[PDB]
């Protein structure tokens, strides 16, 4: 294939993240034959190490993914190491030795990513030593993977994207996000701008509501500790939700360019409605699990380093709305939530209903369009037809698609898509700061609330789909949840 | 159930037809609970029959479709016969007793049904006598059912619809048509007027082209003796094929009412281009099937009862056109033939390929609503997505959705449909003269060229689909056939 010449240096190279997931992933593109000869890896961390211990590590990293040794001695040998602190200016020319060198060795001619997988705290620092250090390619690209969470709140986002906006512009700023970078997930523009009977109708006059869930069975477990001061609101809302809504709500773009994308996934961001006290307890619902019918399913208040006097939220589901004209009255309803029914990631447009009457008993109802993106990658279409009856009625049918195995092996895991996104420059699947901004000030607004301790705290049984005021919600607009579990 | 009250009375009772198909259907009536007390079974024909023996030719009729013998005979109790022959005027005078006898016995108010399961010739006399010997109901309905075909051009048509005239208004005249009571066949309205997407998609500016395709692997057989003289033009192009063809291009009916439902069929009907020698020859292909790969696939000219000198149609494509706003320039395309690939009755609506343009190496392309009538109903959804592949690319992918065992056992076999439908007076599924006149006005403007011999006889092979010709007929249009077999 056309080989792609760049030079990634992994800060928090002896992670758990990096051995576990981004190693395999860049091992993947190898074998694809996309990275050959004109590429390096330069690991860097703390931890002193000499070549053959680093090369080592990403032996044990790619172990499960080699088939044939030789084939991945050949890739070790691109992997260099340097011992590096973050905060010390000086021991990063150490580093710039490092890259220098190993461009040197296979002749890359700049294109440079930073893949930053340290914690929060070191982004800004990270950012600001690569340019001070003339570590920045003086031919070639530059750009940067800022690992998750990209600030805890609007402001903490703020600072950050002004730290790094001091050493890159936006546009190589590659922040991750995992159910972004999801197969399914990019289908949805094709789906739509590539059927015109769905293009044109993706608006007010064709569509009741839309419906974005993120249901997961698993409770807390032990991410205890973070998942406390976070909750579904900053945890899976925020980011996951607030991403995929954007694909859902964007204008027609003038082009599939990935700034032509995001202009139109802006213009709705910028649309979006930010509540205040009184709005986000109506529009929205905010619940903790509490036991279900078995021992085994402890409430959330009774799970390890849960403190009882919580208040946090297990389970958060919320109406939103776009002042645009295409989608003037039209409810994006999101939810997300832990000991709910069952894994699910899926996203249903319900059409409104015909006013066209056949004399039926039955008569027509409202079409529902949905992706289902976790766990097998389908495509459901309930349409209206004939019921098999002898007098003349109407009833409602499931055209269905699901993933084949062919198609379940060629998909490529996220990081992979990600970083070899990156690679190529395509930020299509990538947040910028004006959505992740909006997300921000929008996830604030509610958040104000939640700890000011204003709105009410649901409790719901541990299996079910989450608290009655999440099913109230949708009533109020005469609608009701498509996936019931 | 809401009990029927009629009496039905059957022209050629002791025939094939009757005993085959129409006394069963009746039974299934009576099982279903819709035929109880107040109806009755007149049946008549040239041979004499005293009450026991035609009985006995019913009970001998419902055999395979009873249960509790019981049952049955309860309802052998509601049937009646009468010698008759349809010339004389005066024997009409005795079938008029029997009527009216059994009217009496179980208390029927009018509503009569006269069935004329009897030969072509005797349809305006039978017509002409009912209304002279004063056989129809004074109260009630009166509804005469003609069972296939109605006339054998449009002149013969015209002559048959005069006779009926004189006797019965046209909203009374229920003709006989087996495609149009399938239960598919009445799913199309659903699918366009309940689904907002679809109906507002049903026009020129998201529709590429249409297709019916009536397939049949089937060969002549032994029907070769009035098939050669009719071929597939007469046998299945301008009875089922046209009718068909009327569901999908009539405008939006100002409701559901058989009335409006036809009057929106009309004003396309009228709107359909008759073609001369020139585009006969240059719209529509005429084939007649060679040899297959076997011995046992005879060629149509060395089929028992087939003259060598024939050059009749085994297989019939062309392409309709519709003068109106909504079909302006949207092709019709339509084929039904003998010797197929596979039997198969199906409508494929291609929609246009969307011209939003994603960079990928395969564009968008046209997507395609299939409607399987037979065997197994069916609806899939060609729709377009994104494939699984490294780069953004697009794939089109099948959306499907299959009758169940239960739907496939409580649908209402074709004979049972009508019948009961003429019970309730339902004309829906039924054609009506501007339709039937208007189709044989279109085939009889081809008809003129065969017989002239103006036009060429393609061959081809027995298990295809059809002669290349076909698939060129489409390729002018930059069009393809969807089912390939
Ligand atoms: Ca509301
Ligand atoms: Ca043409």
């Amino acid at each position: 294939v056309s080989e792609i010449k760049t030079l990634v240096t992994f800060f928090g190279g002896t992670g758990d993240l990096a051995k576990r997931k981004l190693y395999p992933s860049v091992f993947n593109l190898y074998k694809k034959g996309y990275l050959q000869k004109h590429f390096a890896i330069v690991g860097t961390a703390r931890q002193a190490l000499n070549d053959d211990e680093f090369k080592q590590l990403v032996r044990d990293s790619i172990k499960d993914f080699t088939d044939d040794q030789a084939q991945a001695e050949a890739f070790i040998e691109h992997f260099s190491y340097r011992a590096h602190d973050v905060t010390d200016a000086a021991s990063y020319a150490v580093l710039k030795e490092a890259i220098e060198e190993a461009a040197d060795k296979f002749d890359i001619d700049g294109n440079r990513i930073f893949y930053m997988s340290v914690a929060p705290r070191f982004f800004g620092t990270i950012a600001k030593y690569l340019k001070s250090e003339g570590l920045l390619a003086d031919t070639g690209y530059n750009r940067l993977m800022i690992e998750k969470p990209f600030g805890t709140s609007y402001d903490t986002a703020a600072e950050l994207q002004n730290d790094l906006e001091n050493a890159f512009d936006d546009n190589q700023l590659f922040r991750i996000n995992h159910y972004l970078g999801k197969e399914m997930v990019q289908n949805i523009a094709a789906l739509r701008f590539g059927n015109p009977i769905f293009d044109a109708a993706w608006n007010k006059d064709y569509i009741k509501n839309v419906q974005v869930t993120l249901s997961e069975v698993l409770g807390v477990e032990e991410r205890a500790g973070y998942y406390d001061t976070a909750g579904a609101l900053l945890d899976m809302i925020q980011n996951h939700t607030m991403q995929i809504v954007g694909w859902l709500a964007m204008e027609k773009p003038e082009s599939f360019t990935d700034k032509d994308i995001r202009a139109a996934k802006n213009a709705a961001f910028n649309a979006l409605k930010i509540y205040d006290e009184a709005e986000v307890n109506k529009y929205f619902v905010r619940a903790q699990y509490g036991a279900g019918d078995s021992a085994d399913f402890k409430p959330y208040l009774e799970e390890l380093d849960v403190p009882a006097d919580s208040k946090n939220n297990t389970f958060i589901a919320g109406e939103l709305q776009f002042d645009l004209p295409r989608w003037e009255g039209v409810p994006f309803y999101v939810r997300s939530g832990k000991r709910l029914a069952a894994k699910q990631t899926r996203v249903d447009i319900v059409f409104k209903a015909g006013t066209f009457n056949f004399g039926s008993e039955q008569e027509a109802q409202e079409a529902v369009l949905s992706i289902i993106i976790d766990p097998k990658g389908a495509i459901e279409l309930k349409l209206n037809a004939k019921s098999v009856e002898d007098a003349f009625n109407t009833r409602t049918i499931d055209l269905g698609w699901t993933v084949s195995d062919e198609d379940k092996k060629n998909t490529p895991e996220p990081y992979e898509r990600m970083i070899h996104d990156t690679m190529n420059g395509d930020g299509s699947n990538f947040a910028d700061w004006n959505g992740v901004s909006i997300a921000w000030k929008f996830v604030d607004a509610i958040s104000a609330v939640y700890t000011a301790d204003k709105a009410p705290l649901e409790t719901y049984k541990s299996g079910s789909m989450g608290p009655e005021a999440s099913d109230k919600l949708l009533a109020a607009n005469g609608d009701a949840w498509v996936f019931k579990g």
